[PDB]
């Protein structure tokens, strides 16, 4: 078994499976659809990775809202600041990500566009972490995709993770 691991055994598969938990209105609904697709093409271009959708059996990575509770450690905002986030990876808990509630994500003219904000929750939800780089897609600072530039320093840590 390799080594002993903390439990928790991080994701590390081809064939994946996500379902959302709830498409956003301020989009529209087959958009949202598309944004997530298009995002999935923009991390699978980079590795062959299988993603699979279902809508029955749950999923390993689950998405959806903050909401205004929660519980996490920082109930509602608004505004820009907290975007969204997901949990470290694992079954059912881990590979769930939220998107700020009361917000207006689309994949028009808005501002967060719904492929860039997963774009970047679609690496959290693997296991990369933030690297300090801020050229880097995992960096801490939000940087709008005027062009839609991609990084190898995610190319090399999903390369290592995956291919
Ligand atoms: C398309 C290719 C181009 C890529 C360019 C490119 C480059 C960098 C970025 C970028 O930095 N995006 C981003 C950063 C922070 C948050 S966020 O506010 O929810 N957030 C951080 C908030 N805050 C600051 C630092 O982290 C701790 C506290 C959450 C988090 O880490 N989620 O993963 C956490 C709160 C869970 C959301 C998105 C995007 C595109
Ligand atoms: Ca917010
Ligand atoms: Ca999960
Ligand atoms: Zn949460
Ligand atoms: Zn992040």
């Amino acid at each position: 078994m390799y080594n002993f691991f903390p439990r928790k055994p991080k994701w590390d598969k081809n064939q994946i499976t996500y379902r959302i938990i709830g498409y956003t209105p301020d989009l529209d609904p087959e958009t949202v659809d598309d944004a997530f697709a298009r995002a999935f093409q923009v991390w699978s271009d980079v590795t062959p990775l299988r993603f699979s959708r279902i809508h029955d059996g749950e999923a390993d990575i689950m998405i959806n809202f903050g909401r205004w509770e929660h519980g996490d450690g920082y109930p509602f905002d608004g505004k820009d600041g907290l975007l969204a986030h997901a949990f470290a990876p694992g079954t059912g808990v881990g590979g769930d990500s939220h998107f700020d509630d009361d917000e207006l994500w689309t994949n028009t003219s808005a501002n967060y566009s719904l492929f860039l904000v997963a774009a970047h929750e679609f690496g959290h939800a693997m296991g990369l972490e933030h690297s300090q780089d801020p050229g880097a897609l995992m960096a801490p600072i939000y940087t709008y995709t005027k062009n839609f530039r991609l990084s190898q320093d995610d190319i090399k840590g999903i390369q290592e993770l995956y291919g």
